[PDB]
DNA sequence: AAAAAAAAAA
Protein backbone atom coordinates (compact mmCIF):
# COMPACT_ATOMS: atom_id res chain seq x y z
CA UNK A 1 0.00 0.00 0.00
CA UNK A 2 0.84 3.42 -0.64
CA UNK A 3 -0.33 7.21 0.51
CA UNK A 4 -2.38 8.81 -2.23
CA UNK A 5 -4.64 11.91 -2.53
CA UNK A 6 -7.95 11.43 -3.45
CA UNK A 7 -9.62 14.35 -5.18
CA UNK A 8 -13.32 14.35 -5.33
CA UNK A 9 -16.51 16.94 -6.28
CA UNK A 10 -20.29 16.46 -5.72
CA UNK A 11 -22.78 18.52 -7.85
CA UNK A 12 -25.70 18.00 -5.58
CA UNK A 13 -29.83 19.21 -5.71
CA UNK A 14 -29.48 21.77 -3.52
CA UNK A 15 -27.72 23.59 -1.03
CA UNK A 16 -28.56 21.61 2.52
CA UNK A 17 -26.78 18.01 3.05
CA UNK A 18 -29.35 16.28 5.14
CA UNK A 19 -32.58 17.36 2.97
CA UNK A 20 -31.29 17.76 -0.16
CA UNK A 21 -30.29 14.90 -2.18
CA UNK A 22 -27.38 14.81 -4.38
CA UNK A 23 -26.75 14.34 -8.00
CA UNK A 24 -23.08 13.49 -9.61
CA UNK A 25 -19.94 12.27 -8.20
CA UNK A 26 -16.22 12.41 -9.58
CA UNK A 27 -12.70 11.69 -8.02
CA UNK A 28 -9.33 10.84 -9.38
CA UNK A 29 -7.03 9.27 -7.33
CA UNK A 30 -3.31 10.45 -7.45
CA UNK A 31 0.73 10.04 -5.94
CA UNK A 32 2.57 12.24 -3.73
CA UNK A 33 3.35 14.31 -6.97
CA UNK A 34 -0.21 14.74 -8.37
CA UNK A 35 -0.21 11.80 -11.36
CA UNK A 36 -3.62 10.10 -12.01
CA UNK A 37 -3.73 6.32 -10.90
CA UNK A 38 -5.90 4.47 -12.57
CA UNK A 39 -9.32 5.71 -14.21
CA UNK A 40 -11.10 8.89 -13.04
CA UNK A 41 -14.65 7.79 -11.53
CA UNK A 42 -17.88 9.75 -12.51
CA UNK A 43 -21.43 8.90 -11.73
CA UNK A 44 -25.47 9.68 -10.97
CA UNK A 45 -27.51 9.01 -8.05
CA UNK A 46 -30.86 7.92 -9.13
CA UNK A 47 -32.94 10.68 -7.26
CA UNK A 48 -36.27 9.15 -4.87
CA UNK A 49 -39.84 9.33 -5.43
CA UNK A 50 -40.29 11.90 -2.34
CA UNK A 51 -37.52 14.88 -3.59
CA UNK A 52 -38.19 17.64 -6.05
CA UNK A 53 -34.54 19.58 -6.38
CA UNK A 54 -33.68 23.38 -5.83
CA UNK A 55 -34.52 25.52 -9.15
CA UNK A 56 -31.29 27.65 -8.18
CA UNK A 57 -28.89 24.39 -8.22
CA UNK A 58 -30.48 22.78 -11.24
CA UNK A 59 -29.66 26.54 -13.52
CA UNK A 60 -25.80 25.97 -11.69
CA UNK A 61 -25.06 22.79 -12.49
CA UNK A 62 -27.66 21.94 -15.57
CA UNK A 63 -28.12 18.43 -14.00
CA UNK A 64 -31.92 17.66 -14.62
CA UNK A 65 -33.78 15.22 -12.19
CA UNK A 66 -34.53 13.19 -15.85
CA UNK A 67 -30.52 13.47 -16.59
CA UNK A 68 -30.14 11.79 -13.24
CA UNK A 69 -32.76 9.27 -13.17
CA UNK A 70 -31.43 8.00 -16.34
CA UNK A 71 -28.15 7.45 -16.41
CA UNK A 72 -28.03 7.15 -12.30
CA UNK A 73 -28.09 4.40 -9.70
CA UNK A 74 -30.36 4.39 -6.23
CA UNK A 75 -28.74 6.50 -3.23
CA UNK A 76 -27.89 3.01 -1.81
CA UNK A 77 -25.24 2.05 -4.42
CA UNK A 78 -24.14 5.12 -5.20
CA UNK A 79 -22.81 5.41 -1.20
CA UNK A 80 -21.42 2.28 -1.46
CA UNK A 81 -19.44 2.62 -4.21
CA UNK A 82 -18.37 6.18 -3.09
CA UNK A 83 -17.73 3.97 0.43
CA UNK A 84 -15.35 1.66 -1.41
CA UNK A 85 -13.44 4.38 -3.16
CA UNK A 86 -13.09 6.57 0.11
CA UNK A 87 -12.30 3.46 2.65
CA UNK A 88 -9.31 2.44 0.60
CA UNK A 89 -5.88 2.79 3.19
CA UNK A 90 -3.67 5.40 3.43
CA UNK A 91 -6.33 7.94 1.75
CA UNK A 92 -6.42 11.54 1.98
CA UNK A 93 -9.76 12.75 0.41
CA UNK A 94 -9.89 16.16 -0.22
CA UNK A 95 -11.36 18.63 -2.76
CA UNK A 96 -12.30 22.26 -2.97
CA UNK A 97 -14.37 23.73 -0.20
CA UNK A 98 -15.25 20.05 0.88
CA UNK A 99 -14.93 20.38 4.69
CA UNK A 100 -18.12 22.29 4.93
CA UNK A 101 -19.79 21.49 1.90
CA UNK A 102 -18.91 18.28 0.58
CA UNK A 103 -17.83 16.34 3.38
CA UNK A 104 -21.13 17.16 5.36
CA UNK A 105 -22.72 15.16 2.18
CA UNK A 106 -20.52 12.34 2.38
CA UNK A 107 -21.32 12.16 5.91
CA UNK A 108 -24.86 12.30 5.54
CA UNK A 109 -25.12 9.80 2.40
CA UNK A 110 -23.49 7.42 4.51
CA UNK A 111 -25.72 7.84 7.73
CA UNK A 112 -28.77 7.19 5.56
CA UNK A 113 -27.28 4.04 3.96
CA UNK A 114 -26.42 2.54 6.88
CA UNK A 115 -22.23 3.20 6.65
CA UNK A 116 -20.35 4.64 9.28
CA UNK A 117 -20.53 8.68 9.07
CA UNK A 118 -17.02 9.38 10.08
CA UNK A 119 -14.59 6.32 9.17
CA UNK A 120 -14.14 7.27 5.70
CA UNK A 121 -11.98 10.08 7.11
CA UNK A 122 -9.60 8.72 9.71
CA UNK A 123 -9.18 4.78 9.65
CA UNK A 124 -6.54 2.89 8.05
CA UNK A 125 -4.24 6.53 7.98
CA UNK A 126 -6.68 8.57 5.99
CA UNK A 127 -7.52 12.22 6.17
CA UNK A 128 -9.08 14.61 4.91
CA UNK A 129 -7.90 18.26 3.51
CA UNK A 130 -9.54 21.57 1.96
CA UNK A 131 -7.63 23.03 -0.97
CA UNK A 132 -9.71 26.35 -0.77
CA UNK A 133 -8.79 27.47 2.87
CA UNK A 134 -4.91 26.39 1.30
CA UNK A 135 -5.52 29.28 -1.69
CA UNK A 136 -7.00 31.68 0.48
CA UNK A 137 -3.59 30.80 2.91
CA UNK A 138 -1.47 31.30 -0.06
CA UNK A 139 -2.68 35.20 -1.02
CA UNK A 140 -2.36 36.29 2.21
CA UNK A 141 1.23 34.58 3.53
CA UNK A 142 3.24 33.83 0.14
CA UNK A 143 1.36 35.40 -2.84
CA UNK A 144 4.68 35.74 -4.96
CA UNK A 145 4.65 33.34 -8.10
CA UNK A 146 0.56 32.95 -8.70
CA UNK A 147 -2.04 35.47 -10.15
CA UNK A 148 -5.13 36.22 -7.94
CA UNK A 149 -8.16 38.06 -9.71
CA UNK A 150 -10.27 40.75 -8.67
CA UNK A 151 -13.28 42.62 -8.90
CA UNK A 152 -11.26 42.22 -4.20
CA UNK A 153 -9.46 39.01 -4.69
CA UNK A 154 -11.80 35.96 -5.54
CA UNK A 155 -11.48 32.27 -5.05
CA UNK A 156 -13.89 30.77 -7.13
CA UNK A 157 -12.20 28.10 -8.96
CA UNK A 158 -13.45 28.76 -12.46
CA UNK A 159 -11.71 32.52 -11.95
CA UNK A 160 -8.54 31.19 -10.31
CA UNK A 161 -7.71 28.85 -13.58
CA UNK A 162 -8.56 31.17 -15.86
CA UNK A 163 -6.11 33.99 -14.67
CA UNK A 164 -3.12 31.60 -14.23
CA UNK A 165 -3.61 29.59 -18.13
CA UNK A 166 -5.77 26.46 -16.97
CA UNK A 167 -8.35 24.97 -19.19
CA UNK A 168 -11.62 26.02 -17.30
CA UNK A 169 -14.28 24.40 -19.58
CA UNK A 170 -18.04 23.66 -18.29
CA UNK A 171 -17.26 24.20 -14.62
CA UNK A 172 -19.98 22.88 -11.98
CA UNK A 173 -19.60 19.57 -13.94
CA UNK A 174 -17.78 17.30 -11.20
CA UNK A 175 -15.11 15.89 -13.08
CA UNK A 176 -13.77 19.09 -14.66
CA UNK A 177 -13.72 20.71 -10.86
CA UNK A 178 -11.75 17.84 -9.84
CA UNK A 179 -8.90 18.56 -12.57
CA UNK A 180 -9.15 22.59 -12.10
CA UNK A 181 -8.92 21.53 -8.19
CA UNK A 182 -6.11 19.33 -9.00
CA UNK A 183 -4.68 22.00 -11.28
CA UNK A 184 -4.12 24.56 -8.54
CA UNK A 185 -2.75 21.75 -6.13
CA UNK A 186 0.26 21.24 -8.48
CA UNK A 187 0.86 25.28 -9.33
CA UNK A 188 0.93 25.76 -5.50
CA UNK A 189 2.91 22.96 -4.34
CA UNK A 190 5.50 24.36 -6.89
CA UNK A 191 5.56 27.87 -6.77
CA UNK A 192 5.42 27.50 -2.90
CA UNK A 193 6.66 24.56 -1.29
CA UNK A 194 6.99 25.72 2.28
CA UNK A 195 3.93 26.76 2.91
CA UNK A 196 2.01 23.85 1.21
CA UNK A 197 4.05 21.46 2.99
CA UNK A 198 3.37 22.86 5.98
CA UNK A 199 -0.23 23.33 5.62
CA UNK A 200 -0.32 19.37 4.55
CA UNK A 201 1.70 18.57 7.86
CA UNK A 202 -0.54 21.00 9.92
CA UNK A 203 -3.63 19.39 8.76
CA UNK A 204 -4.48 17.13 11.69
CA UNK A 205 -5.73 18.00 14.98
CA UNK A 206 -2.99 17.22 17.03
CA UNK A 207 -0.06 19.19 14.96
CA UNK A 208 -2.60 22.45 15.63
CA UNK A 209 -2.94 21.95 19.18
CA UNK A 210 0.80 22.04 19.77
CA UNK A 211 0.26 25.94 18.06
CA UNK A 212 -2.74 26.96 20.90
CA UNK A 213 -1.83 28.13 24.27
CA UNK A 214 -5.01 28.77 26.13
CA UNK A 215 -3.44 30.37 29.22
CA UNK A 216 -0.69 32.22 27.57
CA UNK A 217 -2.58 33.54 24.80
CA UNK A 218 0.09 33.16 22.18
CA UNK A 219 -1.09 35.29 19.16
CA UNK A 220 -1.81 33.07 15.98
CA UNK A 221 -2.34 34.55 12.40
CA UNK A 222 -5.62 32.98 11.17
CA UNK A 223 -6.31 32.65 7.58
CA UNK A 224 -10.34 32.16 7.59
CA UNK A 225 -13.59 33.44 4.97
CA UNK A 226 -15.58 34.85 7.60
CA UNK A 227 -12.17 37.20 8.29
CA UNK A 228 -13.65 38.81 4.64
CA UNK A 229 -11.95 39.34 1.39
CA UNK A 230 -11.63 43.24 2.27
CA UNK A 231 -8.38 41.99 4.52
CA UNK A 232 -7.18 38.76 2.40
CA UNK A 233 -9.19 36.49 4.96
CA UNK A 234 -6.79 36.91 7.46
CA UNK A 235 -6.06 38.43 10.93
CA UNK A 236 -4.18 38.10 14.28
CA UNK A 237 -6.14 35.85 16.76
CA UNK A 238 -5.37 34.73 20.31
CA UNK A 239 -7.16 31.45 21.90
CA UNK A 240 -9.67 33.04 24.92
CA UNK A 241 -10.61 29.33 26.18
CA UNK A 242 -12.08 25.92 24.69
CA UNK A 243 -15.47 25.63 24.24
CA UNK A 244 -17.51 24.84 26.70
CA UNK A 245 -19.60 22.89 24.53
CA UNK A 246 -17.72 21.42 21.96
CA UNK A 247 -14.18 20.15 22.35
CA UNK A 248 -12.83 20.22 18.67
CA UNK A 249 -13.93 24.28 19.16
CA UNK A 250 -11.19 26.91 20.47
CA UNK A 251 -12.91 30.93 21.29
CA UNK A 252 -10.63 33.10 19.52
CA UNK A 253 -10.20 36.99 19.96
CA UNK A 254 -10.01 38.58 16.28
CA UNK A 255 -7.34 41.12 17.82
CA UNK A 256 -8.22 43.43 14.93
CA UNK A 257 -11.66 44.02 15.86
CA UNK A 258 -12.92 46.12 18.88
CA UNK A 259 -12.93 45.49 22.65
CA UNK A 260 -14.93 47.47 23.81
CA UNK A 261 -17.95 44.94 24.20
CA UNK A 262 -16.03 42.76 26.10
CA UNK A 263 -14.50 44.75 28.41
CA UNK A 264 -17.77 47.02 29.13
CA UNK A 265 -20.84 44.77 28.05
CA UNK A 266 -21.80 41.60 30.26
CA UNK A 267 -22.54 37.51 29.40
CA UNK A 268 -26.06 38.03 27.75
CA UNK A 269 -26.09 41.53 25.49
CA UNK A 270 -22.85 39.93 24.24
CA UNK A 271 -24.79 36.85 22.95
CA UNK A 272 -27.54 39.05 21.60
CA UNK A 273 -25.00 40.85 20.04
CA UNK A 274 -22.83 38.47 18.29
CA UNK A 275 -26.26 36.86 16.71
CA UNK A 276 -27.60 40.17 15.81
CA UNK A 277 -27.02 40.86 11.92
CA UNK A 278 -24.26 42.62 10.88
CA UNK A 279 -27.04 45.52 9.57
CA UNK A 280 -28.95 45.80 12.94
CA UNK A 281 -26.04 46.96 15.12
CA UNK A 282 -26.64 50.33 14.24
CA UNK A 283 -22.99 52.28 15.58
CA UNK A 284 -22.42 49.37 17.72
CA UNK A 285 -19.26 47.65 17.70
CA UNK A 286 -18.69 43.65 17.00
CA UNK A 287 -17.80 41.17 19.15
CA UNK A 288 -14.46 40.43 17.74
CA UNK A 289 -15.43 36.62 18.71
CA UNK A 290 -14.64 33.93 16.50
CA UNK A 291 -15.41 30.10 17.07
CA UNK A 292 -12.33 27.46 15.16
CA UNK A 293 -13.01 24.15 14.45
CA UNK A 294 -9.85 22.33 15.20
CA UNK A 295 -11.08 18.76 12.99
CA UNK A 296 -12.12 21.33 10.01
CA UNK A 297 -8.66 21.72 8.57
CA UNK A 298 -8.34 25.61 9.94
CA UNK A 299 -5.14 27.66 8.95
CA UNK A 300 -3.18 28.52 11.73
CA UNK A 301 0.73 29.82 12.52
CA UNK A 302 2.68 31.43 14.51
CA UNK A 303 2.36 35.49 14.17
CA UNK A 304 5.59 36.21 12.35
CA UNK A 305 4.57 34.00 9.43
CA UNK A 306 2.51 37.19 8.47
CA UNK A 307 5.56 38.90 7.03
CA UNK A 308 5.42 43.16 7.60
CA UNK A 309 4.77 43.80 4.22
CA UNK A 310 2.50 41.51 3.95
CA UNK A 311 0.70 42.89 6.31
CA UNK A 312 1.02 46.27 5.32
CA UNK A 313 -0.51 44.87 1.93
CA UNK A 314 -3.52 43.73 3.31
CA UNK A 315 -4.24 46.72 5.91
CA UNK A 316 -3.96 45.10 9.20
CA UNK A 317 -2.57 47.19 11.78
CA UNK A 318 -0.03 45.01 14.24
CA UNK A 319 0.12 48.04 16.83
CA UNK A 320 -3.53 47.93 17.51
CA UNK A 321 -3.80 44.16 17.28
CA UNK A 322 -0.63 44.02 20.08
CA UNK A 323 -2.18 46.89 21.92
CA UNK A 324 -5.54 44.87 22.51
CA UNK A 325 -3.85 41.26 23.67
CA UNK A 326 -2.04 43.05 25.83
CA UNK A 327 -5.45 44.61 27.64
CA UNK A 328 -7.23 41.08 27.03
CA UNK A 329 -4.20 39.03 29.05
CA UNK A 330 -4.78 42.20 32.26
CA UNK A 331 -8.36 41.36 31.57
CA UNK A 332 -9.09 38.02 32.69
CA UNK A 333 -12.35 38.27 33.55
CA UNK A 334 -13.03 38.15 29.63
CA UNK A 335 -12.38 34.91 29.69
CA UNK A 336 -15.36 34.44 31.89
CA UNK A 337 -17.99 36.36 29.20
CA UNK A 338 -16.71 34.89 26.43
CA UNK A 339 -16.79 31.61 27.73
CA UNK A 340 -20.29 32.24 29.32
CA UNK A 341 -21.83 33.39 25.39
CA UNK A 342 -21.05 29.64 24.46
CA UNK A 343 -22.27 27.95 27.67
CA UNK A 344 -26.03 27.84 26.77
CA UNK A 345 -29.96 24.10 24.99
CA UNK A 346 -31.21 22.88 21.26
CA UNK A 347 -33.90 20.72 19.54
CA UNK A 348 -33.25 19.28 16.81
CA UNK A 349 -36.06 18.33 13.71
CA UNK A 350 -38.26 15.13 13.94
CA UNK A 351 -37.23 13.94 10.59
CA UNK A 352 -34.61 11.15 10.68
CA UNK A 353 -33.02 12.77 7.70
CA UNK A 354 -31.84 15.80 9.96
CA UNK A 355 -30.69 13.77 13.10
CA UNK A 356 -27.07 12.72 12.68
CA UNK A 357 -25.33 15.13 15.32
CA UNK A 358 -28.16 13.28 17.53
CA UNK A 359 -24.72 11.27 18.58
CA UNK A 360 -22.85 8.51 17.58
CA UNK A 361 -23.98 4.79 17.60
CA UNK A 362 -22.71 2.46 20.04
CA UNK A 363 -21.26 -1.07 19.18
CA UNK A 364 -23.96 -3.46 19.12
CA UNK A 365 -25.67 -0.99 16.57
CA UNK A 366 -22.87 -1.34 14.08
CA UNK A 367 -23.08 -4.96 13.95
CA UNK A 368 -26.72 -4.75 13.79
CA UNK A 369 -26.41 -2.59 11.05
CA UNK A 370 -23.32 -4.09 9.12
CA UNK A 371 -25.82 -7.07 9.19
CA UNK A 372 -28.65 -4.88 7.47
CA UNK A 373 -26.18 -4.22 4.81
CA UNK A 374 -25.46 -7.84 4.33
CA UNK A 375 -28.77 -8.76 3.95
CA UNK A 376 -31.18 -9.25 0.87
CA UNK A 377 -33.18 -6.34 0.95
CA UNK A 378 -36.09 -8.84 -0.19
CA UNK A 379 -35.31 -10.54 3.45
CA UNK A 380 -35.15 -7.32 5.14
CA UNK A 381 -38.90 -7.59 6.42
CA UNK A 382 -38.18 -11.24 7.98
CA UNK A 383 -35.36 -10.01 9.92
CA UNK A 384 -35.63 -10.18 13.33
CA UNK A 385 -33.44 -7.93 15.23
CA UNK A 386 -33.81 -5.30 17.70
CA UNK A 387 -32.05 -1.68 17.84
CA UNK A 388 -31.28 0.48 20.70
CA UNK A 389 -31.04 3.85 18.55
CA UNK A 390 -34.58 5.27 17.97
CA UNK A 391 -33.23 6.95 14.66
CA UNK A 392 -31.92 3.27 13.22
CA UNK A 393 -36.23 2.00 12.89
CA UNK A 394 -36.96 4.98 10.59
CA UNK A 395 -33.61 5.27 9.02
CA UNK A 396 -34.49 1.44 7.79
CA UNK A 397 -37.97 2.37 6.95
CA UNK A 398 -37.23 5.11 4.40
CA UNK A 399 -33.83 3.56 3.13
CA UNK A 400 -36.16 0.21 1.79
CA UNK A 401 -39.41 2.56 0.73
CA UNK A 402 -36.92 4.74 -1.52
CA UNK A 403 -34.23 2.30 -2.60
CA UNK A 404 -36.70 -0.68 -2.87
CA UNK A 405 -39.95 0.35 -3.66
CA UNK A 406 -40.86 -3.33 -4.43
CA UNK A 407 -39.99 -5.19 -1.35
CA UNK A 408 -42.74 -3.22 0.60
CA UNK A 409 -46.06 -5.03 1.67
CA UNK A 410 -49.54 -3.38 1.30
CA UNK A 411 -49.17 -1.33 4.93
CA UNK A 412 -46.22 -0.05 4.01
CA UNK A 413 -47.13 0.87 0.32
CA UNK A 414 -49.80 2.79 2.32
CA UNK A 415 -47.46 4.48 5.20
CA UNK A 416 -44.70 5.54 2.28
CA UNK A 417 -47.64 7.18 0.55
CA UNK A 418 -49.07 9.24 3.47
CA UNK A 419 -45.29 10.62 3.76
CA UNK A 420 -45.26 11.50 -0.18
CA UNK A 421 -48.31 13.20 0.91
CA UNK A 422 -47.25 14.99 3.50
CA UNK A 423 -44.32 16.53 1.39
CA UNK A 424 -45.91 17.34 -1.24
CA UNK A 425 -48.78 19.67 0.24
CA UNK A 426 -50.50 22.18 -2.06
CA UNK A 427 -48.65 24.99 0.22
CA UNK A 428 -45.15 23.08 -0.95
CA UNK A 429 -46.05 22.87 -4.32
CA UNK A 430 -47.41 26.22 -4.78
CA UNK A 431 -44.22 27.70 -3.51
CA UNK A 432 -42.03 25.28 -5.65
CA UNK A 433 -44.35 26.42 -8.71
CA UNK A 434 -44.40 29.99 -7.88
CA UNK A 435 -40.31 30.15 -7.53
CA UNK A 436 -40.00 28.42 -11.19
CA UNK A 437 -42.33 30.88 -12.60
CA UNK A 438 -40.43 33.61 -11.15
CA UNK A 439 -37.22 32.21 -12.72
CA UNK A 440 -38.83 31.98 -16.37
CA UNK A 441 -39.43 35.80 -16.43
CA UNK A 442 -36.18 36.50 -14.71
CA UNK A 443 -34.46 34.24 -17.52
CA UNK A 444 -37.27 35.29 -20.54
CA UNK A 445 -34.01 35.19 -22.58
CA UNK A 446 -31.95 32.37 -22.32
CA UNK A 447 -33.19 29.10 -24.11
CA UNK A 448 -30.29 27.08 -22.07
CA UNK A 449 -31.85 27.85 -18.35
CA UNK A 450 -35.67 27.92 -19.93
CA UNK A 451 -35.65 24.47 -20.96
CA UNK A 452 -34.31 23.51 -17.53
CA UNK A 453 -36.99 24.92 -15.75
CA UNK A 454 -39.36 23.65 -18.25
CA UNK A 455 -37.71 20.06 -17.39
CA UNK A 456 -37.96 20.63 -13.96
CA UNK A 457 -41.95 21.68 -14.38
CA UNK A 458 -42.67 18.16 -16.16
CA UNK A 459 -40.77 15.79 -13.49
CA UNK A 460 -42.32 17.74 -10.94
CA UNK A 461 -45.73 17.16 -12.27
CA UNK A 462 -44.92 13.47 -13.31
CA UNK A 463 -43.63 13.10 -10.23
CA UNK A 464 -46.74 13.95 -7.85
CA UNK A 465 -49.02 12.59 -10.60
C1' DA B 1 -11.75 7.26 16.85
C1' DA B 2 -15.76 9.87 15.28
C1' DA B 3 -20.11 15.12 16.15
C1' DA B 4 -22.81 19.50 16.44
C1' DA B 5 -27.18 20.98 13.15
C1' DA B 6 -21.32 36.83 9.71
C1' DA B 7 -18.24 35.90 4.66
C1' DA B 8 -17.98 33.60 0.78
C1' DA B 9 -17.32 29.33 -1.23
C1' DA B 10 -20.38 25.30 -2.65
ZN1 LIG C 1 -18.06 21.18 -8.58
Amino acid sequence: QQSTFLFHDYETFGTHPALDRPAQFAAIRTDSEFNVIGEPEVFYCKPADDYLPQPGAVLITGITPQEARAKGENEAAFAARIHSLFTVPKTCILGYNNVRFDDEVTRNIFYRNFYDPYAWSWQHDNSRWDLLDVMRACYALRPEGINWPENLPSFRLEHLTKANGIEHSNAHDAMADVYATIAMAKLVKTRQPRLFDYLFTHRNKHKLMALIDVPQMKPLVHVSGMFGAWRGNTSWVAPLAWHPENRNAVIMVDLAGDISPLLELDSDTLRERLYTAKTDLGDNAAVPVKLVHINKCPVLAQANTLRPEDADRLGINRQHCLDNLKILRENPQVREKVVAIFAEPFTPSDNVDAQLYNGFFSDADRAAMKIVLETEPRNLPALDITFVDKRIEKLLFNYRARNFPGTLDYAEQQRWLEHRRQVFTPEFLQGYADELQMLVQQYADDKEKVALLKALWQYADEIVH
